[PDB]
């Protein structure tokens, strides 16, 4: 109930909230049923529309007018966003040079230069370029501000998990709104776009931004506009909010646009309808602009001009039906359209089976536009799993395709031609960022970014501490001339141990064999050094990296590469090793194919042991570093050491096989030199968090050697491939992946072919920021370069998607 018998007078778009039953004059009052009585009348006014003419000009005020012409109007702060223009000889802001902005150039009394978010829904990353003839406001931001040819958003790449990413810095999975559409098995409760069950608090998790501010004493504007609020009104509350006094102003704002987003789902991103969207938002831009200039605030305030995800191709046509593929289509609920999540229907039925229900869903027509996965399966680089709300079964769909349950959801529900959700890497799916202002860099290109990064930078240009989130401080510094934040490196918590030769090969009884008993002070001084870190400085080009919790390891070095050996967990927590332009590729001798020689560096105890791996019968193994590199026929000995052996299901064997013996070594040969670092991961509770001993689910039968879930590589080299990967001078170039580690290759629907169809386009898939790497391993690599930590930190948070320009 509310008595809606109150009055807004004076109290329209009130910035703090009042308590139920009394009635409401905010933003928000729409949405709940609750405004006063004369909200429209006197907040929502249009009388003579949002522009002043000639004759309008020094007009008598009436207050009925949806702005004002007046001589009054600048002091009052709700002139007409043209009125300068109109009526005092002024330029339209577009039509002025740009001019740096070197230092905030503000009224007295603002402690700090404003921020204006202005989001744009489904404003695709390629409008830049290709509506730049309409957008000429746009067009100008971008060209004199800092600038990126395009923003990656989350996934999945729809509105509310972004825009609430945008507030919070958080993967949806930690923030909590995983979806256009979600059910909560604790709450028993469910979320819709439509309705007002989206409004409960309990929904959204993290802390964001104006939350921030509130907490920390900066005072925000509201973010949520009501769809009936037109567009004018919200650009004439912000600057009215603008003027108010220095104690009441707020110092952050948003507006929100639906457009381009609402017509691109009815005509497509490129329909030719869609050019009169774009002006109009163009349009808004320079009301925006304009009314900052007359304010004396253009060259005072922050813009952040940013999309929430782009808009793809997509119609009714382009649709599976999981009735194709499923005979018990009506035990499951499913959540559809551009991904899709299954669960049952009814919690009670017992015979609901997702084996079965992923099998059946798995390879099963020639050109199937959706892949099953269990959640956890997913590519780590989506961060899409933590959470009770989203599905354990989860659909990948195609760019341009849909997934629906049976056709008639579909006719009984062709309309859109566009829509939008698919795998953040999708070209279509990218998005915009503009930032323009006295704390941006001038006429700055900028590389592309994911948008989890933006809060730590909102929160520096509003001078706020970041609540906890998944950006990484510092690595957004490149986009700032000022108030960058000066990041350390995170203290190494263990310390490693150097171990000598301590053990008799007649200590260990592993079940391990080797042919290596064939029999030099020239070469015994030579491998000595090898082992006591002489080419130490050719494999580990970065520093080592350093172990960021408490643990046992060793260091130990080989003529080919160096590794970090974990005595916890019987493996190397990475193992780093370079291959140059010029290394050739050789085969595992006939007499050393099933070689395991124990280490006499490391304790029998803390070994991994042949006779488990007989034992289990699913489990075999690899090598970290690869013997198919050695250096030398004799080097090749040490990659057979008990100490570079890890677990290995057979059909990832063929992954692993083929990324060592062909992948490595084209890719040296393309980048001029690799360096790789690769490893084990272990995450079996999803949190995309490195797991504790006591978290591992799966150990070689009969033993206490932990199954991996994952295997990584970081491959870096020479951004300047004239320079090889060991003598480079200057910025560096990196990609990596995080494979899964399972024991069948279902995920790929081609692997009963050649690994050369299939493995590479694997990998790609499962492509990973180090970053990610980093939160999965508790391990922090680059800690020694030439090179800036600001830059390092971009270096680690990039991604090599391997989409097309
Ligand atoms: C991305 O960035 C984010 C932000 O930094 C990272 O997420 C953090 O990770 C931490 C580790 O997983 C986690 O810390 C835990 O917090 C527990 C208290 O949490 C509450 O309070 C915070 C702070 O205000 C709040 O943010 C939380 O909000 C979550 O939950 C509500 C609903 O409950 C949601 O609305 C909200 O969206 C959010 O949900 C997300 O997080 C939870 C986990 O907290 C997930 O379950 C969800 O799926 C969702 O993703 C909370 O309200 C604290 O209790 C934990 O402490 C336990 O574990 C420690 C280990 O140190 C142990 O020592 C303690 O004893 C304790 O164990 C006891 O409880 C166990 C579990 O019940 C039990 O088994 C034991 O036996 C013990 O009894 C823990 O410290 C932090 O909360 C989240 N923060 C957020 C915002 O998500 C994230 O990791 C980053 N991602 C990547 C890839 O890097
Ligand atoms: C810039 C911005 C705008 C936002 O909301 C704008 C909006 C969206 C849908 N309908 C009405 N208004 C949000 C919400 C989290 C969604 C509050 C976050 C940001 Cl960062
Ligand atoms: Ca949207
Ligand atoms: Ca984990
Ligand atoms: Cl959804
Ligand atoms: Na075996
Ligand atoms: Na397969
Ligand atoms: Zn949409």
């Amino acid at each position: 109930w509310t008595a809606t018998s109150g009055s807004c007078k004076g109290r329209c778009f009130e910035l703090q909230e009042v308590g139920p039953p009394d009635c409401r004059c905010d933003n928000l009052c729409k949405s709940y049923s609750s405004c006063c009585h004369d909200f429209d009348e006197l907040c929502l006014k249009t009388a003579r529309g949002w522009e002043c003419t000639k004759d309008r000009c020094g007009e008598v005020r009436n207050e009925e007018n949806a702005c004002h012409c007046s001589e009054d109007c600048l002091s009052r702060g709700d002139c007409c966003t043209n009125y300068q223009v109109v009526c005092k000889g002024e330029s339209h802001w577009v039509d002025d040079d740009c001019e740096e902005i070197k230092v905030p150039e503000c009224p007295a009394g603002f402690v700090r230069p404003p921020l204006i978010i202005f989001s744009v829904d489904g404003f695709r990353a390629s409008y830049m370029k290709k509506g730049s003839k309409v957008m000429p406001n746009i067009e100008k931001l971008r060209s004199c501000g800092t600038h990126a040819p395009y923003m990656r958003p989350v996934y999945p790449t729809k509105t509310f998990p972004n825009l609430y990413t945008l507030a919070t810095g958080l993967y949806p999975e930690s923030h909590g709104i995983v979806g256009n559409s979600m059910y909560d098995p604790v709450f028993d409760a469910s979320f819709h776009l439509r309705g007002r069950e989206k409004f409960n608090h309990r929904w959204w998790g993290g802390q964001p931004l104006w939350i921030t501010a509130t907490k920390q004493g900066v005072r925000a504007g509201t973010f949520f506009w009501s769809v009936s609020i037109p567009h004018e009104r919200r650009i004439l509350t912000i600057l009215q909010w603008l003027s108010l006094p220095d104690n009441e102003r707020p110092s952050v704002y948003a507006f929100y646009s639906e457009q381009p987003d609402f017509s691109g789902h009815k005509y497509g991103p490129f329909g030719p309808e869609m050019t009169n969207p774009l002006r109009e938002i163009d349009k808004t831009v320079g009301q925006l602009m304009d009314g900052l200039k007359q304010l004396r605030l253009h060259r005072c305030v922050n813009v952040i001009f940013v999309g929430d995800h782009g808009m793809e191709d997509v119609t009714c046509d382009r649709t599976e039906f999981l009735s194709n593929y499923l005979t018990n289509v009506d035990d499951i609920t499913l959540v559809p359209g551009t991904l899709g999540r299954i669960r049952a229907k009814s919690i009670n039925n017992s015979k609901y089976d997702p084996k079965t229900i992923i099998a059946a869903l798995t390879c099963k027509k020639p050109d199937q536009h959706f892949k099953p996965y269990m959640k956890q399966h997913l590519p780590k680089r989506l961060h899409y799993a933590n959470n009770r709300r989203i599905e354990d079964i989860h659909l990948l769909v195609d760019r341009r395709w849909h997934v629906a349950r049976k056709p008639l959801d579909v006719y009984k529900k062709c309309f859109f031609q566009g829509d939008h959700g698919f795998d953040n890497k999708v070209n279509s799916m990218q998005t915009v960022f503009v930032g323009y202002g006295p704390t941006f860099k001038y006429r700055t290109k900028v590389p592309p970014f994911e948008n989890i990064e933006l809060y730590n930078v909102m929160c520096d240009l509003l001078g706020l501490k970041p609540a906890p989130n998944n950006g990484t401080h510092g690595s957004l510094n490149h986009l700032l001339r000022t108030n960058t934040f000066r990041p350390t490196m995170p203290d190494e918590v263990s310390r490693p141990n150097y171990p000598g030769i301590m053990y008799l090969q007649s200590e260990f009884d592993l079940g391990c064999t080797c042919d290596d008993k064939v029999e030099n002070k020239l070469e015994e001084l030579n491998k000595r050094l090898h082992t006591k870190g002489s080419t130490k400085e050719r494999h580990l080009l970065y520093g080592r990296p350093a172990v960021l919790y408490r643990t046992s390891y060793d260091i130990l070095y080989h003529t080919d590469f160096e590794s970090g050996y974990s005595e916890i967990f019987l493996m190397p927590l990475w193992t780093s090793y370079t291959i140059s332009k010029q290394a050739e590729v050789s085969s595992i001798p006939e007499h050393l194919t099933n070689c395991v020689r124990p280490d006499v560096r490391v304790s029998p105890g803390f070994s991994q042991n042949c006779l488990a791996y007989k034992n289990d019968k699913q489990m075999s193994y690899g090598f970290l570093f690869p013997p198919y590199l050695s250096s030398s026929p004799e080097a090749k000995y040490d990659a057979f050491l008990v100490t570079n052996m890890v677990p290995m299901y057979p059909a990832f064997k063929r992954v692993w096989a083929y990324f060592q013996r062909v992948l490595v070594k084209k890719y040296a040969s393309e980048r001029n030199g690799v360096n790789v670092i690769s490893g084990p991961i272990f995450d079996y509770n999803y949190d995309g968090l490195r797991d504790t001993e006591d978290e591992i689910k799966q150990y070689v039968e009969g033993s206490s050697i932990p199954v991996p879930t994952h295997y990584y590589s970081i491959i870096t080299s020479c951004l300047d491939f004239t320079q090889p990967a060991d003598k480079c001078d200057g910025p560096l170039s990196v990609s990596s992946f995080i494979l899964p580690h399972r024991p069948d290759n279902d995920e790929s629907c081609n692997s009963s072919e050649d690994e050369s169809k299939w493995v590479e386009e694997l990998m790609k898939m499962h492509t990973a920021r180090v970053r990610d790497i980093e939160h999965l391993t508790g391990l922090d690599f680059y800690r020694k370069t030439s090179r800036s930590y600001s830059e390092i930190l971009t270096l680690k948070t990039y991604l090599h998607t391997y989409e097309s320009e």
